[PDB]
């Protein structure tokens, strides 16, 4: 509630329905804590600043907070923060505290008991004691992770008293990852759901150590005796290169377990045992181990018919470079398998008969087999896999066929990244192999294919609309970081299905000049959307027009327009004229000293998103903007500009999105937005003005403006700029960072004054 | 003769014993020709400037001139140079003239009797009548080359009369590149020696094209109907991708020829008959061709038993990739061979029965094979190349075993790299392959390697002192831009016979930080000379000294020396101590602002050169270069050093090559160079020095001074430094640039006078 504010430098979100309201003081340098916050608050943000201490006081008043985050208010810095006693008893309503990275030595005392969640991450705590846990009976949420690693050492084994976390009855996540842990927590409350104990010294498990956690989750063991060979990071194997010592009836009493991860764990075996009592297993991982020789015998799989996902990455044997990948006959019982990496167990080559036992699995979506060395690969042996979604082709060498301070989540699942390509259907990532050339007949029997990705292949070639023969439904082509020849315009004209081209990073024949750049290629493409052609340095092309009756989306960044578009050459002016559906171009960093007169004329009729960032333009005519009739997003950040138009108004009838980011201005016209009602967002950040009059901003077109930024300038905060001051601190238009950023350049005492605060009573 | 000159702004160089004079204007932008020119000089340099014609008062009073350079006056610039008639038939003793890049349309007239050389390069004569070329009866060596081709257009086919050449009788060498030429100019003279046709648009070669020449030593034809598949410069296939026509009895005539070149003529067959009468045959070009199956053939090859070069680089097969090398038996027939190039012939497995023809070569020593994208390539087959000098296994994807302005000399033959490892003996360049891992059996047999390169293979590997076992007798071993772990002090121990070490760009693993970095590991190498290290951001270092007993030279270049050598961190300050016999020191790009006091102790004691260079130094000390008792050759360039010592001979008793170059320093010790007898280099250009006083600069001192630079400073020209400007032009010291590149900034109209043209009366 409370709506408005006066003074305060942090953002203020309001949820009526959730009853929430949000204060938001991330990165904001306070030295204390404003005055004036409203106790109608419910969550609060204190991430990384200069606060000495914590009060009593600081909370006073404040009985409504439901959160409070005081992540990496010290990163090791002055000496740690110090909490005084009873300075959270006064929040009856706190149920999430987050204090990681503040360097505290001990648990702090007097939390209230309706706790739910409690952070302590990067601190100093290495001693567990029951006495420090009394007061929390009612948590369920404990993180106090990262307290004792390489990168925060604390040179003393981790310490936990015997039943210390046994009366935590409301307990549901542990995490004890980095803390130098050597023995398991014995005992655990019965009611934990996700138990992290990875990255720790743990060498041995015993058969009591989970006997009574019976709705346990997820559980994490990993970086336990790691796999120390070839690591970026400190680690100690552990002794004579033992294996973590799990007993087979370890995990008996886990019936609901559904993430496993043993990670790094130096394992040699895995023995059926410890499957037979988890059905339900759903996430497996079983990385940076040495079960190569396991993957061929593979015998626990049959204990796994819910599995759905298997990750066995990196598990190559030291000097050891196989001929072919050992897959066992019983990985065909993974009936719900979906995922499945076998990365890092480099072999030479793979052959269609090595991958039977996947055959049969009608849920597999995603195979990983990147970063393996395969030499030798007939792609033809992906037919039998149409129902898969992503193949995974990646650096390895495959060659054409011869004759705590964010991340609020916590402990969260990593995330893979989702490629633009996936969203097409099929995919067959090849990106940085070894291919060199492309042959119609390597890519037969995958007419299936709906995406292609080629990027970092080096191919050198030039086609001339027969390599991609086969793939009649590819819908996406990436061939970016490779060598493309332009000789022909009869290039992807058999791609008839084609949408999205990326054509990037072809820079080297693009670079010489006298060379045939058939640039009209995109005639033939009947149904192409997206072109992507950026950082090309395309200086000459031998085709006049581009002709394209579907292109809607044009990447030209990083080129050199300047030389197409020199003076007294009218040859290239009307180069996107012919791209009749074109509505958004990106046309920057292209070394634009100035934009002749007529390639406005020669724009597209549906241009509607237009981008000259990061360009250099000295000076940007705006009387020529009026034969661009559907234009609304135009960009000019970054650029080298002087002057604002005399009237928006009358240079386009459709602005709505206009951007000076980074420019040089430093007064604007006294009629800039006369009339202008159809403007929604305007930038002028990062520029040199000095001072705003009331006719150039008028409040009627400044209602109706969604956001406006004004921050990281030079205003001068004197007494001709009443109407400014005043409106600046009355208004609704959202203006970020309006108390943090925007300061005053003078004069004289008035350096680094808020305008937002600024009262001038002899004005 | 005349030794001294007065204001000349080009080099003198005097040769008694050859009687040669020699004067280089080279990049002066001398508008016209500086008078005083001697009379004596034999050698003129006039190239790049602005010079807007040539008048025959340039050469009136010079009647000894043998060589006058005019090359590249204006390369398309103002209108193209005019010579006046008469311009050079002053010069009786001329004998060489250069006129390349002046955009001259006709051969000039009036040249003296007595020339031997000439060069018209880079011109607009495209028509050659008798008239012109009467006048030329008694020259010798021709340079009409690049006259119209794409660089230089003229968009008119080459025309030559017929018996243009043939009066020419003292001709011996003629060149005809990049001319646009369609037929060989019949009938050339009969005492050609060097013919070059090459780059041009020859289609067809007749029966009697070479019927008279029989002192041809040297034939190019390449570029006649060019392969241009992925060609980066612009080139025109000829018809139906025709090969470039020659009879079977064309070099018939032709009997002391000994260097041919065919490259990327486009043939398919090499005709043994062509061979059949040149049997001193010594160099043959045929790259870029379509041999591909010819070399399977290779009957031509029995024709060619003193062969000394052969290349057949770039003929490999569109669309084709070969399963293995094939080389025909007749290779067996090249007794005389030395060197062997088969780049280009991309294929998928090289096998040791695939070489059997040249292990019958007693005389070869370089074997080329880079580039050929060879898969499987088992290393134990080189056992039987043991007299081989260099084994070339370059880019090709080889993996471990599984289980005009410039070049007087124009027409120069291609000179090969010469890398530095080749001194040591037998090399085997392994450089950008797919090697990831290094395993001893993969080396075996292969114990008389006395180089290895394997740069650019990117091998991730922690070595324990057991990978290179069979590499008893390596003297020389190449690591860069891979991954080294330095994870233990036993590293390359069993290299016994190791002399150089590069082990450069492995920033991967030094930059990471907490793990161990032995740093020691060159003690146990006994006969280390020198150790390259350097580009590898060393921030963090295990060991606390360097042991070595034979290192003499070590580059430490583009580390973090600054973390190391940090304010409070005493560790590492006699890093380099212990290496008792180190010589030279290249510790430059450290990000050294300053150095710490106790560095210099820590020095190993026979230290003779130092670097310090891009550093950034903003105070260096110098009383402390005491310690140093051999330092010889200290460098100090691109710092931000500020302050000269008091007394250099106080700081240092050996010094005699001090640099400051591109510092920033205002002002020197009335005392810089009190009592130094011992200096003999000196350098303080790019600086912001104003004046220099006597008392700073005896003349005992400067006497023995070898070289000394002042230039591109900020020097001021008052009536304050009459000393100075009269001790500039007054004195022997060598000082390079002294009328070129230093100048005056002031008072007033002195800008950009000339300190040795300078004379104060009024002073
Ligand atoms: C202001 O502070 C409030 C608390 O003081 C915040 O309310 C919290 O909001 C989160 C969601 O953002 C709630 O989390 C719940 O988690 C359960 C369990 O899901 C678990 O598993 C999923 C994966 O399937 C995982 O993503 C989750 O993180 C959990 O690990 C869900 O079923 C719920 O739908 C919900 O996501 C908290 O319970 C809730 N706390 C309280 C006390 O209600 C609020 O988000 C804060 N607002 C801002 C803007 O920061
Ligand atoms: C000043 O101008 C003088 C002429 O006006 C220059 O004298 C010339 O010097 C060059 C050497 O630099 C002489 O070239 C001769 O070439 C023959 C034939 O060798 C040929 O083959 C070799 C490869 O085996 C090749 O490298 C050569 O370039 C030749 O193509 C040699 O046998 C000789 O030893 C010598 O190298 C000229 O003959 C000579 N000209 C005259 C008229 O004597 C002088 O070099 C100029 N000085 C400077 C500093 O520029
Ligand atoms: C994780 O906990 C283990 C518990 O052992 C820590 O190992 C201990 O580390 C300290 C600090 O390096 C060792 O103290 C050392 O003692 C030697 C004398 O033996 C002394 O010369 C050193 O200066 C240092 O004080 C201690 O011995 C060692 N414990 C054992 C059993 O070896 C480990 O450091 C902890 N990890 C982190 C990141 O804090
Ligand atoms: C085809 O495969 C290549 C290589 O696998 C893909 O390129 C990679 O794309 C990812 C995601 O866009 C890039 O990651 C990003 O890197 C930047 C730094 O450049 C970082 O700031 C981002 O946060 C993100 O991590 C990755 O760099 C890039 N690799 C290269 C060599 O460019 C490509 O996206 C694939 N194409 C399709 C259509 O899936
Ligand atoms: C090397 O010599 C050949 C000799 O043929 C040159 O080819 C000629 O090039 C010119 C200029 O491009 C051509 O003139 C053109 O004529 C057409 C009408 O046919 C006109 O529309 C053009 O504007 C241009 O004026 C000429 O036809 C052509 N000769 C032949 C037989 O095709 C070639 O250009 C020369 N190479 C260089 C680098 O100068
Ligand atoms: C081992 O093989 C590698 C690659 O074949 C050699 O590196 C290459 O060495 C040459 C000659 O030093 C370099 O050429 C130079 O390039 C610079 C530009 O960086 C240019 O300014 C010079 O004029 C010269 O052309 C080449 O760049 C370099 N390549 C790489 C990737 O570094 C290496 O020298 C070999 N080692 C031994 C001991 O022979
Ligand atoms: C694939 O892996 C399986 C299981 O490790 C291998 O089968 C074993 O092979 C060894 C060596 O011959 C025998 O001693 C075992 O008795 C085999 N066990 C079973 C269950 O068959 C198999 O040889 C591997 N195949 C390849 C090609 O490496
Ligand atoms: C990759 O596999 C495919 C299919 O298994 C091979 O295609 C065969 O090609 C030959 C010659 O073109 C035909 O005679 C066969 O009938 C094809 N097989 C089928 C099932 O139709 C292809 O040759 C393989 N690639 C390589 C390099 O061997
Ligand atoms: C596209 O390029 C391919 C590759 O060169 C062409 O295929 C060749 O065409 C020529 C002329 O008909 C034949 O002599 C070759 O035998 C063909 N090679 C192969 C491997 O098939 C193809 O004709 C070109 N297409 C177009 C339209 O230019
Ligand atoms: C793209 O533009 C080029 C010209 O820049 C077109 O090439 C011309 O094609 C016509 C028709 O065959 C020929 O008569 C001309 O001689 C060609 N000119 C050149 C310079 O090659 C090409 O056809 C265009 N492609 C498309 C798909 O429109
Ligand atoms: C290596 O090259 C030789 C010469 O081109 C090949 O020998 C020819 O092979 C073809 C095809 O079988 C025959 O028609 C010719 O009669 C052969 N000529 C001779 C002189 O033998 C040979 O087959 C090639 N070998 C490989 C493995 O490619
Ligand atoms: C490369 O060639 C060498 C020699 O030709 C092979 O060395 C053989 O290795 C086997 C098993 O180690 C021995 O039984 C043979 O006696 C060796 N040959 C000789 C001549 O001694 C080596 O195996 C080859 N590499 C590969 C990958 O096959
Ligand atoms: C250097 O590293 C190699 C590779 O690990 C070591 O060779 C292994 O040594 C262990 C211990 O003796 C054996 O169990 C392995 O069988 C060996 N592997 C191979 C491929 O031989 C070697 O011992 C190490 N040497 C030193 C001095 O540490
Ligand atoms: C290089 O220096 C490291 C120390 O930085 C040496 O490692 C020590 O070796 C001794 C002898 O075995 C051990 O007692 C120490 O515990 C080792 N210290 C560490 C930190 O590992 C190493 O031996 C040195 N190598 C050489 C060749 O001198
Ligand atoms: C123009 O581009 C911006 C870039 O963020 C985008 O937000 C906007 O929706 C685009 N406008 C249209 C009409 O597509
Ligand atoms: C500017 O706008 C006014 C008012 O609409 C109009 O009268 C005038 O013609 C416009 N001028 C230009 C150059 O567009
Ligand atoms: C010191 O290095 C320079 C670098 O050019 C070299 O010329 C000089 O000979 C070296 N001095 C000694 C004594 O090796």
């Amino acid at each position: 509630a409370r709506w408005f504010p006066k003074t305060l430098p942090c953002d203020v979100t309001l949820d009526v329905s959730k009853n929430h309201v949000i204060v938001d003081c991330t990165d904001k340098h306070l030295t204390e804590i404003p005055g004036g916050i409203p106790t109608n608050t419910t969550n609060l943000t204190l991430t990384i600043n200069h606060i000495p201490d914590i009060s009593p006081a600081s909370f006073h008043r404040l009985v409504h907070l439901v959160e409070i985050d005081f992540r990496c208010n010290c990163v090791p810095c002055p000496r740690r923060l110090q909490i005084k006693p009873r300075s959270f008893s006064g929040l009856t309503y706190l149920k999430s505290l987050y204090l990681d990275g503040n360097q505290l030595l001990e648990i702090p005392q007097g939390l209230p008991p309706s706790l739910q969640l409690l952070s302590l991450e990067a601190n100093n705590i290495f001693s567990i004691r029951k006495e420090q846990l009394t007061e929390l009976a009612n948590i369920e949420i404990l993180y106090l992770g990262q307290n004792c690693y390489y990168r925060n050492p604390c040179y003393v084994s981790y310490s936990i008293e015997k039943d210390a976390f046994l009366n935590l009855t409301k307990l549901k996540v542990l995490s004890l990852k980095d803390n130098n842990v050597t023995t398991v927590p014995t005992v655990l409350p019965s009611t934990l759901t996700e138990l992290y104990l990875y990255n720790n010294m743990i060498a041995e498990i015993q058969e009591d150590d989970f006997n009574n956690l019976n709705q346990l989750q997820i559980l994490d063991l990993s970086g336990n005796c790691p796999r120390c060979y070839n690591a970026p990071f400190p680690c100690t194997p552990c002794k004579n290169n033992s294996p973590l010592q799990i007993p087979v009836n370890a995990f008996d009493a886990l019936t609901e377990l559904k993430v496993l991860r043993l990670h790094s764990n130096s394992l040699q075996h895995v023995p059926p045992r410890w499957f037979k009592n988890i059905n339900n297993l759903q996430e497996l991982d079983l990385s940076q181990n040495f079960l190569a020789k396991e993957i061929g015998d593979a015998k626990f799989l049959h204990f796994l018919p819910n599995l759905i996902q298997l990750d066995l990455s990196f598990n190559f044997e030291l000097q050891v470079y196989r001929a072919s990948m050992n897959l066992s006959q019983a990985f065909s019982s993974l009936k719900s398998l979906k995922i499945l990496r076998i990365r890092g167990y480099v072999f030479k080559e793979l052959k269609s008969f090595q991958l039977s036992p996947l055959h049969n699995l009608q849920n597999l979506e995603v195979l990983d087999l990147g970063t393996n060395f395969i030499k030798i690969a007939n792609l033809s042996m992906f037919k039998q896999f149409k129902r898969l979604k992503v193949i995974d082709l990646s650096v390895n060498k495959i060659s054409p066929s011869g004759d705590s301070c964010r991340f609020k989540n916590k402990e969260a699942s990593f995330t893979s990244v989702q490629e633009s390509c996936y969203k097409y259907g099929q995919t067959l990532d090849l990106s940085k192999n070894s291919i060199f050339f492309i042959k119609s007949s390597d890519f037969q029997h995958l007419s299936f294919l709906k995406c292609l990705n080629l990027s970092g292949n080096l191919i050198s070639q030039t086609l001339n609309g027969s390599e991609f023969q086969p793939l009649a439904e590819l819908r996406y082509l990436d061939f970016s970081n490779n060598r493309l020849d332009l000789l022909h315009s009869t290039a992807f004209e058999e791609l008839r299905k084609l949408e999205v081209l990326d054509i990037s990073s072809n820079s080297h024949y693009f670079q010489s000049e006298g060379i045939t750049h058939m640039l009209n290629f995109t005639k033939n493409l009947k149904v192409l959307q997206k072109l992507m052609m950026n950082d090309n340095d395309i200086s000459s092309s031998t085709s006049r027009t581009m002709e394209s009756e579907s292109l809607r989306t044009l990447e030209f960044r990083g080129n050199h327009l300047d030389v197409l578009w020199r003076d007294g050459d009218n040859r290239y002016l009307q180069l996107f004229k012919n791209l009749l559906k074109l509505e958004e171009l990106d046309i920057s960093k292209n070394s634009l000293s100035f934009l002749p007169s007529g390639v406005f004329d020669g724009m597209p009729p549906n241009l509607k998103n237009l981008s000259l960032a990061k360009n250099g333009l000295k000076s940007f005519i705006w009387e020529k903007l009026r034969y661009l009739k559907n234009l609304e997003t135009l960009d000019l950040s970054h650029n080298q500009l002087t002057t604002v138009p005399e009237r928006l108004s009358n240079c386009s009838r459709s602005l709505k999105n206009l951007i000076l980011k980074n420019n040089q201005i430093r007064s604007l016209t006294k009629y800039f937005l006369q009339d202008a009602f159809q403007l929604r967002y305007l930038d002028l950040s990062s520029n040199k003005i000095q001072m705003i009059q009331k006719t150039s901003f008028p409040e009627n077109v400044l209602n109706n403006l969604k956001m406006l930024l004004l921050h990281h300038n030079r205003f001068l905060c004197t007494c001709d700029a009443v109407w400014f001051v005043w409106w600046v601190q009355h208004t609704e238009v959202t203006i970020p960072y309006l108390a943090t950023d925007v300061t005053c350049v003078g004069p004289g005492a008035h350096k680094g004054q808020s305008v937002i605060s600024l009262d001038l009573y002899t004005c």
